[PDB]
């Protein structure tokens, strides 16, 4: 039923696995972007994109890669899990100033 479908919901990885998260529109939304939740439940910009093929980074965007393979999906990389990269994480699109948000991933680093 929402525009946006964040996948998976749930994520548990070992210290040194690679996590990919995936943020999948079909609205046709230009801009795409991946947050993670501090906690005082900020959400912290990790990673952007303007449109298919386009990847800007954030304010926190050391230890994660974004990648922007078609209009409809913004996927986040975490190349090797480290513990401190334990969080919640939320994807959004919007065209100018909108933010439609996934419903979040939560991730465990063990």
């Amino acid at each position: 039923e929402a525009a946006v479908t964040q996948s998976p919901r749930n994520k548990v990885a070992v210290t040194g696995e690679k996590v990919t998260l995936s943020c999948q529109q079909t609205n046709n939304h230009n801009n795409m972007y991946w947050y993670r939740q501090d906690t005082g439940h900020g959400l912290r910009l990790i990673h952007y994109s303007y449109g298919a093929g386009n990847t800007e980074k954030g304010d926190i965007p050391d230890g994660y890669k974004a990648s922007r393979p078609s209009q409809e999906q913004f996927s986040l990389i975490l190349e090797s899990a480290t513990p401190s990269q334990t969080s919640v994480y939320f994807c959004a699109s919007g065209g100018g100033g909108t933010l439609y948000f996934g419903a979040g991933t939560r991730l465990s680093v063990l």
